[PDB]
C-alpha cells in the first residue's frame, strides 16, 4: 500500500541514513516475509559508511504491549546484538524496529536431529545460557507465567463451543502443583534462556559461527531444564504441516537417549570450558543433566499446552490450537508416566 | 527510610543475584550521592560470579516521562555499556536502573583546560561520535528542541513576577531565526553527540583509557560543532559557586585560540585515524573545525538560555536559573558581535 511503502521509506532514510538518503520512493518497495518486511538497498548505490544494505521492518502488533515490557524487550534486543547472540539493531521507533536482514534460511524440524547441527545448536543454546542481563534473576517466569495463562484461561468469556475445558478434562490446576512439586526436587541452574528454540528460530547462515537464534519473545532468566527440554519436545513438532491442524507431530522422533547426551555433552563443553573438570566429573555433569531435562520436558508440554488455549480463544481455522494443546497434554502425561 | 531501604535490598538481590543473594537486610543501606544511591556488597561475602560488587541505583524521577522516550533512553544506555561508553547496565526497572558505580570522581571546571586532560576529553569525545545507534541520524534535535522550548516557555502560566520576558528582551524568537541562517551556512557533519560534556559529566577513573563520560539525558544525533562548541562554553561556567546565583561566569576562560587548535587536534587525530591524510589537509580540517565551532558554540548559549527559563518556573531558591539564562544570552550576543 502506498502509505506501508511511504513510512517504510521515511524510516530506512532516517534510521539507516549512508546510502539511504539517496534512495528516490521508485527504487523502494517492502517485500514480506505479516508484521516482518524485507528492504533492501538499490544495487547501483554504494554505501556511505558501515550503514546496512538489507533490513528487516518488524512492526509491532495491533495488540496492547506494555511501556515496561517494551523497555525491556528493546534493552534485550539491543544487548544481543551488542553480543553478537542475536540481529543487529538500526531503529527503535514507536511503530517498531528495523534489524539487520540475516543472510539465511529457518532449519527445519527433521534437521535438528543431524548430529553436527545438534552439537552446533547446543553449543549456541550454552553460549546464550552465558549472558549477563540487566533482568530479574529470580525464577518466577515459569511457574508464574503458567500460573497467569491459567487464571487468564479461567476468565475467558464463554465462546459456545460444548466441549469440556482442557484445564478440567486434564485437571490442569491439580496438575500444574504436582509438576511443581517434582521440578522443586530437580536442581536446575537458574540462567537466561531464549524460551523457543524451534527449528524456525535457528538460523543458518549462508555467511559463516554457522548459526543465529532470533525471537526473544518469550527469553528470560529460567531454569536451564527448560530450555534444553524444550528443544528436544521441538524434535517432535512441525510447523510447517499443510492441512488442518496445520502442525503434526512424530512422538518417537523425541531424542533417544545416545541424541539427549551427544547435545549434552557438546552443551557442557562449552558451558564449563572455563573450568578444569576430571572425566568423572563430566560424566556426573552428563548424567545429571539427563536426568534434570527428563524432568523440565515436561515444563515445556505443560507451558505450550497453556499458552496453546488461550491462542485459540483468538483464532477460528487458521491452526489447530486446541488440538495442538490436547497432543502437549497427552504427551505431557506420557512422559511423566515413563519417568 | 524503611521502605527505600526495603526495595533497594530487593533489587539488589533480585537484579544483581551472586553474592547479593547471600546478603542480610541490616548489612546494606542506600547512600545518596536526590535521586541516585550507592550500593555495595558487604566486605565479608566473596562474589559468586561476575555480579558487581559496587552499583549506583538510579531512580526515575516523580515527573512523566514518555513510553517511547524511555525505550529511547534504556536502550542508549545499554548499547553505550557494551561498547565501553558508559557504565554497565545491571538492572531495568519501572521505578528506575541498576548501574555500576564508577570508582572516579567528575573534573572540576579549572581542570578542563589543562592540555593532557583537554586532549583526552577530545578523544573520548570523536569516540562518542564513531557511535552508529539506532536513533534518528535526522539533525532535527537542535532546533526542533529550541522551537519546542521556545513554545514551552510561551505556554507557561504568568506567576506574577514583574520582569520583561527574556524572550521579549533579547528578541529571541527572532534570534532563533538569525542563528539558524548562520548554521545553514555552516557545514557541521551529523554524529552521535553527548550534548552535555561539562566537567559534572567527565569523570576520571581511579583504575585506568582515563576518562568516563556518563549523563546521557540530552544525547541524540546533532552537528558535531555543537557538542565541541558546547565544551568551550563549559570552561566558563562553574556549577559548585557557592552563593547565589550558585553558579559563577569567567568569561576569560572561555578557550583561546591556541587552546580550541590543541583540543581540534586531537578530536581529528581520533575521529580521523583510519584515513590517509596529508598534512595540508589535515591543516584545513583543523582550520574549517574551528570556523565550525566558533559558530555552532553560540547555539550552546542559546540551547541552554532557553532550557534554563524553563528550569526557573520549576525552581526558587535553589539556583538562580533566570540569572544563569541572561548570562548565556548576554554572551551569546558578546561572541556573535566577534565573529
Ligand atoms: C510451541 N511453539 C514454539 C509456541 C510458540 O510459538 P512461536 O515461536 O511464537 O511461533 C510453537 C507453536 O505452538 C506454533 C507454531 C506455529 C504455528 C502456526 C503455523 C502456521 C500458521 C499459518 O497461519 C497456517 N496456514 C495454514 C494458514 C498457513 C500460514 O501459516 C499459523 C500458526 C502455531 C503454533
Ligand atoms: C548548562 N548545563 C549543562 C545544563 C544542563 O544541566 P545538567 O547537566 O542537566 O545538570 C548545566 C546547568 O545549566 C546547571 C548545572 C547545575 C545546576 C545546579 C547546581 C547546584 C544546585 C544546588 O541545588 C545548589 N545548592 C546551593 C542548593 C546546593 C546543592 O545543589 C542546583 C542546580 C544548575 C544548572
Ligand atoms: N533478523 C532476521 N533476518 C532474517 N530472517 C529473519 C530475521 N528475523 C526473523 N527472520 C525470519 O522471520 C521468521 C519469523 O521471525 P521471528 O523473529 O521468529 O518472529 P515470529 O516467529 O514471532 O513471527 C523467522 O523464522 C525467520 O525465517
Ligand atoms: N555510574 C556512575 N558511577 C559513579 N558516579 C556516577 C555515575 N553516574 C553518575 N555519577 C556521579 O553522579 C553525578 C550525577 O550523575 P549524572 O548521571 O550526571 O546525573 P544528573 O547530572 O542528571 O544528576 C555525576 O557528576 C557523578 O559524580
Ligand atoms: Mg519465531
Ligand atoms: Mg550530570
Amino acid at each position: 500500500s502506498r502509505d506501508a511503502e511511504r513510512r517504510a521509506y521515511q524510516w530506512c532514510r532516517e534510521y539507516l541514513g549512508g546510502a539511504w538518503r539517496r534512495v528516490q520512493p521508485e527504487e523502494l518497495r517492502v517485500y514480506p516475509v505479516n508484521l516482518l518486511f524485507r528492504c533492501s538497498l538499490p544495487d547501483h548505490l554504494p554505501s556511505v559508511g558501515e550503514e546496512p544494505r538489507e533490513v528487516l521492518l518488524r512492526l509491532y502488533g495491533a495488540i496492547l504491549q506494555g511501556v515496561d515490557s517494551l523497555v525491556l524487550e528493546s534493552v534485550m534486543f539491543a544487548i544481543l546484538a551488542e553480543r553478537s547472540l542475536g540481529p543487529q539493531l538500526y531503529g527503535v521507533f514507536p511503530e517498531g524496529r528495523l534489524e539487520q536482514y540475516i543472510p539465511s534460511r529457518p532449519l527445519k524440524t527433521q534437521e535438528l536431529r543431524e548430529p553436527v547441527l545438534s552439537a552446533a545448536i547446543a553449543t549456541k543454546m550454552a553460549q546464550f545460557h552465558g549472558m549477563e542481563m540487566p533482568f530479574t534473576k529470580e525464577p518466577h517466569w515459569l511457574f508464574g507465567t503458567m500460573e497467569r495463562y491459567l487464571k487468564q484461561i479461567q476468565d475467558l468469556p464463554p465462546t459456545g463451543l460444548p466441549e469440556m475445558n482442557l484445564l478440567e478434562m486434564y485437571s490442569l490446576k491439580d496438575e500444574m502443583g504436582n509438576l511443581r512439586k517434582l521440578l522443586e526436587s530437580t536442581p536446575s541452574p537458574v540462567v537466561f534462556c531464549h524460551n523457543d528454540i524451534q527449528e524456525g528460530n535457528i538460523l543458518l547462515l549462508s555467511e559463516p559461527d554457522s548459526l543465529m537464534l532470533v525471537d526473544f519473545e518469550y527469553s528470560s532468566y529460567n531454569y536451564r531444564g527448560f530450555d534444553i527440554g524444550n528443544h528436544f519436545c521441538e524434535w517432535v513438532y512441525d510447523y510447517t504441516h499443510e492441512e488442518w491442524p496445520f502442525y503434526k507431530a512424530r512422538p518417537t522422533d523425541y531424542p533417544t537417549q545416545e541424541q539427549q547426551l551427544h547435545f549434552i555433552r557438546h552443551y557442557l563443553a562449552e558451558a564449563k570450558k572455563g573450568e578444569t573438570l576430571s572425566q568423572e566429573e563430566q560424566r556426573k555433569l552428563e548424567e545429571d543433566l539427563l536426568v534434570e531435562v527428563s524432568r523440565y520436558a515436561l515444563a515445556s508440554h505443560f507451558f505450550w499446552g497453556l499458552w496453546s488455549i488461550l491462542q485459540a480463544s483468538m483464532s477460528t481455522i487458521e491452526f489447530g490450537y486446541l488440538d495442538y494443546a490436547q497432543s502437549r497434554f497427552q504427551f505431557y502425561f506420557q512422559q511423566k508416566g515413563q519417568l
